[PDB]
Parts: C-alpha cells; sequence; structure tokens
C-alpha cells in the first residue's frame, strides 16, 4: 500500500479547525502523508498526531515556515518547497471530508498545473482555491512559488479575493475541473440567499458531498451561524481520535507507531544564533533529546529547530531554569560560538556531567582535557558516534 | 455530586476542556458549572453526555445580559445552588483524587484558599477556591465584589485576586500548597531569584498544578517546568477517561434524547412569548428562532438551553429551508409581524399556532392562553408522534 500526499496550511490559532479537518480526512482515508505548513504550532501536538497517522499507515510532516525566505492565507504558495511527491492534494482547514477520496487522489492532471472546482457553483469567477489537486513537479520547475509572490506583490490591493484571485490570474486555461462535490461550498449559503440564487438550495445534500467547504465568515464553529450543515462540522470536531483509530484497527488496518523513547538528554546554553552543527546532529540522532537554552530572544535559525521532534528550544530563559535542565541532562554539548557563560560549566562540574565540544567551540579559557572529548567540526559524524557512546 | 465551577470564554476552550479532562480523569460524580458568554451549544451537548456517564452533569451558565476577562467568578452564587462549591481556574491540571478538598469544612469562613506563590506573594491565590456559596448568596457577596472592584481596581496589582483578598482578609481558611501548586511561578521565581522554589519536590505530583503567569505550557515556547503534564491531558481522548471509570464500576446511561418535533419562529422583536418557559418544558422539541438583524440579549440568552437554536442576521431563503424542515410554526413574536413567515407557512402547508396575545392583527390551528402556557405545551405535544 502506497501513501497519498495531502497538505494543509494554518496557524496555532486555527488548530481546532485544522485538527477537525484532518480528523474528517483520516476518518475516511488511510495511508496519508500529511504535510502541515505552519509557524507556531507546538511540537507536542505534532508528536501525538504523528503517531496516529503512522498507525493508519501514513505520516505527519511539520513544515515550519520560519525564516526570511518566507500568513494569513498565503502559505500555500510555498508548497513545492516542502512536498517531495510529484502530486499532492492541498486542502483548506475550514472544511470537512465525508468519505473516500480515492477518485480524487487518482485523477490524472496531464499537463495541467492543477485541478480545482469552480467558485460557488458557478456564481463566482474561476475556481475555488480551497481544494487543489496540485502538479507539484511542475510547480517546482516553473518556479510558481516566486511567480505567485511577485504577482501578489503587484495587485494585492487590486483584487477582491486575495490569494485565490492571484491563483486564477496566474493559471487560467491551464487547470483541470473537479466536480462540485469535491469542493462543495456550503459556506456560500449566506451569499446565495443574499443574491437570491434560489436553486443553490435545491442542490441535493443527501448523501453528503465528499468535501464540505465552509467558506465566508459564517463559520459553523462560531457561537452563531446561518448556513446549512453546521451539525456536520461539530460531529467531527467532537470525535475522539480513538474512534477514528478503532474503525481502522477493527478492519485490521494497523501499523506500528514509529515513535521511540529518548535514550539520552543533551543540553547547550547559547547566546548566539550559531550552535555548531545542531541541525545535522538533530537529523542524525532522533533518539537524543536536545535542549537548547538562551537567556534572550532567539534567531530564526534556532526557532526553526522546532521542525525536529527531538529538539526543545527555550528562548528567554534564566539561570535557575537552565540549572534544572542541566541536572536533568546526561551530557553537556559545548557548541555555542560566542563568549562562554561560565556558570553553565559550574553547573556541569557540580552535577558531575560529561561535556564534549567541537574543535572550534571549545572554550579558550578551558584546558582540552577538561572535556571528555573534542571533535572535528568538519566531520560531525565523529561527534554523532561520541554521543551514542553515552547511551545505555 | 460535588459542585465545581469553571469560568472562561470560547477563545480559552482548549484550556477549559483540558482542565476539565484532568478533573474528570481523577474524580467522578461531579456537577460542573461553566460560566461563559460565547461557548457553542454543540460543545456543551457532547461534554454533558460524558459528565453524566460518569455520574455527574454539566451546567451552561450564560453570562448574557447588561448586569454581567477574569472577573466572572463574582457571579458564582447567582448560578450555583449548592451550599459549597469548588471554583477552579482553567490554566490548571488536576492530577488526582480531590476528596479531602471537597470534604473540607469551612465553618464560618467565606472560603478556603492556598497562599500566593508559596508565600512569595501577598494573601491567597484566587485560582483555587472552596467557596461557602450559601454565605456568598445570603450576604450578597457578588454585589460587594463588584462595588469594591469599581473603586480600587486601578490601585491593585493582581486584579480580581487583589479584590478577593481585600474583601476577605482574615475571614478565609488555608489550603495546602499542593491544592494550588503554582508551578507557573517558575519564571517569576527565577526572575526575582527565589532559589529555594526549585528545591520543592515535584514528585509525587501535587494534586493541582496551576500554570499562573504569561508563561503558559500550551504556548509554542515556555520555560517553566512540568510543561509535558499539560499536554498529556490536552491530548487525552475522552474515551480514555470514560473507560477508566467504566472499568471501576462507575457507569451511568446518558440522559440524552432525540428531538420529536421541530418548531420555528421569525421575529423582529426581543419579545417572543413564553419561549423560555416552552424551551424548559419541552426538551424533546427543538426550537428555531430566526431574525434578519442582530438580536437582543433576551434571545441570545436562550443559548443556555440545549434545545433552542438562535439565528441572528439570517435571510429569507435561509429561513425558508428551516421552515421546510420544521413540523410546526409558532407565531409567538410581539410587535411587527414579518410577512416572509406567513408566505412560507402558506407555501409549504405548515400548521401555525399562537397565543391569545400574539395573533397577527391582519388575519391558526389553535390560539392558546398566554397566561396558562401549559395548554400550549399540551398542544405542541399533540403534533408529535
Ligand atoms: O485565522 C486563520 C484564517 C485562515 N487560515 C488559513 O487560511 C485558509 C483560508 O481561510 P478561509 O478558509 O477562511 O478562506 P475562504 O475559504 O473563505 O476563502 C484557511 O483554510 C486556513 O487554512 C488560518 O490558518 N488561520
Ligand atoms: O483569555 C482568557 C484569559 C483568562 N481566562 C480566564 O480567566 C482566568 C484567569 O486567568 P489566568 O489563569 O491566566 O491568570 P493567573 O492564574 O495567572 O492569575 C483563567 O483561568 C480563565 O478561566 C479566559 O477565560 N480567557
Ligand atoms: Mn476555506
Ligand atoms: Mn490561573
Amino acid at each position: 500500500n502506497t501513501k497519498r500526499a495531502v497538505v494543509f496550511a494554518g496557524d496555532y490559532a486555527y488548530i481546532r479547525q485544522i485538527e477537525t479537518a484532518m480528523k474528517s480526512l483520516c476518518r475516511h482515508n488511510s495511508h496519508l502523508k500529511i504535510y502541515l505548513l505552519n509557524q507556531d504550532i507546538p511540537q507536542e501536538w505534532f508528536s501525538q498526531i504523528r503517531i496516529y497517522l503512522q498507525e493508519m499507515g501514513g505520516d505527519l510532516i511539520d513544515c515550519k515556515l520560519i525564516g526570511s525566505q518566507f500568513h494569513m492565507t498565503f502559505a500555500r504558495y510555498f508548497i513545492p518547497d516542502f512536498v517531495t511527491e510529484d502530486k499532492v492534494l492541498y486542502l483548506d482547514s475550514d472544511l470537512i471530508v465525508t468519505g473516500d477520496l480515492t477518485d480524487l487522489f487518482e485523477l490524472d492532471l496531464g499537463e495541467n498545473y492543477l485541478a480545482a472546482a469552480r467558485s460557488c457553483f458557478g456564481a463566482g469567477v474561476g475556481f475555488n482555491a480551497g481544494v487543489l489537486l496540485i502538479n507539484n513537479k511542475k510547480w517546482g520547475s516553473e518556479t510558481i512559488r516566486q511567480k505567485l509572490i511577485d504577482l501578489t506583490e503587484k495587485e494585492h490591493e487590486n483584487v477582491e479575493e486575495g490569494d485565490q484571485s492571484i491563483l486564477n490570474m496566474l493559471f487560467k486555461d491551464q487547470y483541470s475541473s473537479l466536480e462540485d462535490q469535491y469542493n462543495f461550498q456550503i459556506g456560500y449559503d449566506y451569499g446565495a440567499a443574499t443574491f437570491k440564487h434560489q436553486f443553490i438550495f435545491d442542490i441535493p445534500l443527501e448523501p453528503l458531498p465528499l468535501i464540505l467547504h465552509y467558506i465566508s465568515q459564517d463559520k459553523p464553529w462560531n457561537q452563531f451561524s446561518v448556513g446549512r450543515l453546521r451539525e456536520v462540522w461539530w460531529e467531527y470536531s467532537l470525535m475522539d481520535w480513538s474512534v477514528i483509530l478503532n474503525e481502522w484497527f477493527s478492519k485490521s488496518v494497523k501499523y506500528p507507531s514509529k515513535s521511540q523513547i529518548f535514550k539520552l538528554q543533551c543540553v547547550n546554553l547559547t547566546n548566539s544564533w550559531c550552535v555548531e552543527k545542531i541541525d545535522y546532529l538533530a537529523e542524525q540522532l532522533p533518539e537524543v533529546h536536545f535542549h537548547i537554552v538562551a537567556y534572550t530572544n532567539m534567531a530564526n535559525e534556532l526557532l526553526a529547530l522546532t521542525r525536529f521532534p527531538n529538539v526543545t528550544v527555550y528562548p528567554n530563559s534564566l539561570p535557575m531554569l537552565l540549572e534544572q535542565i542541566v541536572i536533568a541532562s546526561d551530557l553537556y554539548l559545548d557548541l555555542n560560538h560566542d563568549r562562554k557563560l561560565e556558570d553553565a560549566y559550574e553547573f556541569v562540574l557540580k552535577y558531575k556531567k560529561p561535556m564534549i565540544a567541537f574543535d572550534n567551540t571549545c572554550s579558550e579559557n578551558l584546558s582540552e582535557i577538561s572535556y571528555e572529548g573534542i571533535y572535528p567540526s568538519s566531520i560531525p559524524k565523529k561527534m554523532v558516534a561520541a554521543i551514542r557512546s553515552y547511551m545505555r
């Protein structure tokens, strides 16, 4: 069985909507490789949900939009910067999946950049951007991300529907059509009643369309709403993940969780952005939990480390808090480049913690043999091996 | 049933539900009141089922009206009927059995509370309060808290907490630190250099963990300890909590029902005759109250009922679909009647009943005494099956 690639985009403030949309998707579709573009979603949320996805034969990818090369609704531009599959389904998070999307996953795009449903049953112009079957390979080569940004830079003050207006203005005459049921814009109800489009309300709702899109500001999760099918959103919002997993498990669709308990706890205190080879070490040592502490604001280079499931980053901490982390750690990593904060060494000595360093990060005021080991920064494989020697 | 009260808004729903989960995980047969203005009824309907299966209940306390962050706890005696009640903040975690706290005799004290930050602060922390509600009610404490808050709210450093301390100085009993272990003080302690705070054992876990301050464990980043315990409960499924109790001979059937009738009314007025009474009397009926504009508080407060849906700023076509789906039109609105309703009622051959004082002055299967609305209750049940 092969994985089907799906991408959502949203901030932590929208977590209840993102999670509800994912729950509805996973309820009816297994083997999903889900990418989630975000800036501020907590790592703990990703860790747990990732286990669910894996147990259902899929995975969950934390795509952190942290850095200058990068919300609101514009994050879908950066899709080909994260997704490795040649085809992927983008979904808004103000929507609900009600059934098997196999036919949608398997649609052949040909030379079309994407496939999409029309806007509001044909009331609007062009396609609705909330459901996009995307030719990711083509998006990569045609440099679509830069083209959307550049075009949105012009004429964002000249368009009625933002990113959607931009997507239609770039892509017209080169997209495939999806049936309305794959992006059924039930959120248009207020609009339809406004413009007196009586026949919109004669469109059958039994059985439920495969994808329900609650467009507009009349969201069913608000205290009050006026559009139809409000009850469907709540049905999935209030659904335990256990219900979803139990349905798949009861049909023998069960895969082992790939999560593992940590075998070692490492700590470093930095005041600078550059912790030597930290990204590489994190990548190579998923079974080590790294704790990177600072007493001040942190640069994007360090904040972006949240994309790893095994790095905890503590900006704006204080000496008493660092001390407790040191006591709890197995090994100090002297990897920071600027002037050393001595008391960390004091904590290290006091609590009898081993400490290792790179050739270019060892203190100028310390003797070599004060470290358990000093390893070459241009061959960090050697420190990887060094770190693993502390485990058992 | 032990009475517990939380207070918070919909924006804080992730924290409220986590706190409740942690509470229910370790304590059964709880009557939970939740003071709020904007939490959706769907959330209440589902969580109420869980509380009932565990031998308790969930009460929606809607603070909707002129007489109404962080200051909702003043209104506790207006909603809570029990003589004693435990108020809890929503930025906290219950890690065990709270029986010794529930069973604490207050005597003549207005409340029991733990000291602020292990003694670092002044007076008590207001995030955990065992309240003598009978006394708060009889001595009109809510009014006094409001009045004291009118003055002095800008002379104080800790808001509602400072006011509660100011009113109840020398008239409260003490709780041990573990019933309000303010682990969220970690950043503060580290800031003011209170070194010995960090020597206090965290194992065994204190019965109540309180994440005070802006350093919340649910944020993307935080620096205080025990961050992982909050996430353990936030990510815990309700099925797990229910199974724990089911496994321990605690299991009751849900008191939920399905609606046997759908009724609808279109209104241009705040006054919909006897709608509060009808909703209360007919839980098996789902009432739909529609308006084309914003709605008065009298109508928005109907959200406290599990069987009334209110539709402010709706439109004729939207109303039409509701009317089509309805079994019976209730012409209960005072003042100007809107003809869209009569149009649809005619079109879709819908029955329509009224009170003797809400008939249109321009035209029913029945017209009932507005002074004995019980007759209408009997009549509404006559359309069912
Ligand atoms: O507060 C917000 C609002 C928007 N979104 C994201 O931006 C998308 C566009 O928002 P919306 O769906 O409301 O636009 P519409 O579908 O009405 O055109 C959403 O699906 C979310 O993924 C978000 O993450 N946080
Ligand atoms: O955005 C908010 C902030 C606060 N609260 C409520 O107000 C209480 C007091 O806030 P907090 O607990 O954060 O203050 P502290 O405990 O640090 O004094 C919380 O428990 C919540 O119940 C809320 O409902 N929404
Ligand atoms: Mn959308
Ligand atoms: Mn609190």
